[PDB]
DNA sequence: ATTATGACGCT
DNA sequence: AGCGTCATG
C-alpha cells in the first residue's frame, strides 16, 4: 500500500537516430534523400551486406543483414552508399564522428549515457524539476509536444495518424494535475516538452531525425521509443505499463531477446511480460538467479533502478575484421600483414583518442577466430599496451597469438583463421 | 559468407 | 584474466 515503491523517482529518456548510417549518408548526398536506400560494407561478394536501412526502403522488406543483391529484388530502385575502405577493411570513421555531433548537442541539456553509436540515455530529474519551477503551475500546452505520443490513449467513449496522435495527447493533458509538482505525470509530460527542444536542437544543428522514449526508467524509455519511429517520440507512463505489457512478448525488452528470455518462456510456460507478475521474487529467483530474479520481479510492474551513467565516451577502441570462407588467413605472412593493417587504423583512432579526450589506453585485447569453431571468439588474450605504434601493437598481438598455429611448419598457419580483433581497453586520464 | 563493433556478467 | 551473452549501425 502506501509503503510499496512505484519507481517513478526518475524521468529518464533513451534518444535514438532514425536509420542513422543512412541518414549520415543523405545529409552528405542530397540525391539519396527522400529515396529507398541502404547502406552497404563491402560489394564483391552478392553486393555487400546491409547494415541501415530507410524507411523507404523498409516499405519494400530491406531489412539490416541482407544481401544487396537479395535488397535490390524486393526494391530494385535501392539506391546504395557504401562504407569506406581503409587498409583493406570497412572504416566507421565517418559514424563515429557524426555521432560525436549528436552526443555533444544532446549533453548540453543533461548528462548522458552513451549506449550506442546512435543512442543515448538521458537523465532528466534535475531538468524537469528547473522547468517545472518556472512554469509556475503554468499548463502544459500541447502546441509544446507536436510530436509526442502518449501510450494507451486515446481511449474510451476521426481515421488518420496525426487525429489519433492529438486526441490522445488532449486526454492525457486533460487529465493533468499541474498543480502538483511532484506528480510523476506531470513530471514526464514536462520530460516530453524538453526532449521535444533537443530533437529540434539536434534537427536544426545536424539535419538528423531521431526518435525518442520518456519513462521513469531507461528500459521503459527504450521500449517507449520503439514505439512510434520515425521521427516521433513517445511517453509510456506508470499507469500505461499493465496493458502495455499485457500483449507484449517478453523478447521485446532489453537484455531478454536471447536465451535468458526464452528460458523464461519455457520454464513458466507464458507469452508476455505481463504474466511475470503472477509469480513470486523467491520463485523467479530460484529460477534465474538473485540479481535477475529481482530484476524481473521489479520489471515486470514497470520498475527498474539501473542509473543513467555519466559516460559520453566509449570505453574500448576496436578494430576487427571477419575472414569467411576462401579468404581465411593460412600463412604467417598474411596474419602478420592484417595484423598490421588493424593496428595501423587502431593507432590512428587512438592518436586522435588521446588529442581530443585526454586519456590514454594502457591494455590491448587480442582475439581470433578459428576455422570451424562455432563460437564468435575462439581466443581472447590481452597485454600490455605502452606505446601507440602499430608496428609494435602488431607484433606483440602476433606475440601473444603465434602458438595457436597448429602447422608443423613455420611458414603455413593452420588451422586458418576466420577473424582477428585488436581493442584498446583501461583508459586512464592523461 | 553479414560484418564491425561495444557493454556488461560470470567465475 | 578469459569466456559468454546480448545488442544491432
Ligand atoms: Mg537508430
Ligand atoms: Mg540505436
Ligand atoms: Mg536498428
Amino acid at each position: 500500500g502506501p509503503h510499496m515503491a512505484t519507481g517513478q523517482d526518475r524521468v529518464v529518456a533513451l534518444v535514438d537516430m532514425d536509420c542513422f548510417f543512412v541518414q549520415v549518408e543523405q545529409r552528405q548526398n542530397p540525391h539519396l534523400r527522400n529515396k529507398p536506400c541502404a547502406v552497404v560494407q563491402y560489394k564483391s561478394w552478392k553486393g555487400g551486406g546491409i547494415i541501415a536501412v530507410s524507411y523507404e526502403a523498409r516499405a519494400f522488406g530491406v531489412t539490416r543483414s541482407m544481401w544487396a543483391d537479395d535488397a535490390k529484388k524486393l526494391c530494385p530502385d535501392l539506391l546504395l552508399a557504401q562504407v569506406r575502405e581503409s587498409r583493406g577493411k570497412a572504416n566507421l570513421t565517418k559514424y563515429r564522428e557524426a555521432s560525436v555531433e549528436v552526443m555533444e548537442i544532446m549533453s548540453r541539456f543533461a548528462v548522458i549515457e552513451r549506449a550506442s553509436i546512435d543512442e543515448a540515455y538521458v537523465d532528466l530529474t534535475s531538468a524537469v524539476q528547473e522547468r517545472l519551477q518556472k512554469l509556475q503551475g503554468q499548463p502544459i500546452s500541447a502546441d509544446l509536444l507536436p510530436s509526442t505520443y502518449i501510450e494507451g490513449l486515446p481511449q474510451g467513449p476521426t481515421v488518420q495518424k496525426e487525429g489519433m496522435r492529438k486526441q490522445g495527447l488532449f486526454q492525457w493533458l486533460d487529465s493533468l494535475q499541474i498543480d502538483n509538482l511532484t506528480s510523476p505525470d506531470l513530471q514526464l509530460t514536462v520530460g516530453a516538452v524538453i526532449v521535444e527542444e533537443m530533437r529540434a536542437a539536434i534537427e536544426r544543428e545536424t539535419g538528423f531525425q531521431c526518435s525518442a522514449g520518456i519513462s521513469h526508467n531507461k528500459v521503459l524509455a527504450k521500449l517507449a521509443c520503439g514505439l512510434n519511429k520515425p521521427n516521433r517520440q513517445t511517453l509510456v507512463s506508470h499507469g500505461s505499463v499493465p496493458q502495455l505489457f499485457s500483449q507484449m512478448p517478453i523478447r521485446k525488452i532489453r537484455s531478454l531477446g536471447g536465451k535468458l528470455g526464452a528460458s523464461v518462456i519455457e520454464i513458466l510456460g507464458i507469452e508476455y511480460m505481463g504474466e511475470l507478475t503472477q509469480f513470486t521474487e523467491s520463485q523467479l529467483q530460484s529460477h534465474f538467479g538473485e540479481k535477475n530474479g529481482s530484476w524481473l520481479y521489479a520489471m515486470c510492474r514497470g520498475i527498474e533502478h539501473d542509473p543513467v551513467k555519466p559516460r559520453q565516451l566509449p570505453k574500448t577502441i576496436g578494430c576487427s575484421k571477419n575472414f569467411p570462407g576462401k579468404t581465411a588467413l593460412a600463412t604467417r605472412e598474411q596474419v602478420q600483414w592484417w595484423l598490421l593493417q588493424l593496428a595501423q587504423e587502431l593507432e590512428e583512432r587512438l592518436t586522435k583518442d588521446r588529442n581530443d579526450n585526454d586519456r590514454v589506453a594502457t591494455q590491448l585485447v587480442v582475439s581470433i577466430r578459428v576455422q570451424g569453431d562455432k563460437r564468435l571468439s575462439s581466443l581472447r588474450r590481452c597485454c600490455a599496451l605502452t606505446r601507440y605504434d602499430a608496428h609494435k601493437m602488431s607484433h606483440d598481438a602476433f606475440t601473444v597469438i603465434k602458438n595457436c598455429n597448429t602447422s608443423g611448419i613455420q611458414t603455413e598457419w593452420s588451422p586458418p583463421l576466420t577473424m582477428l580483433f585488436l581493442c584498446a581497453t583501461k583508459f586512464s586520464a592523461s
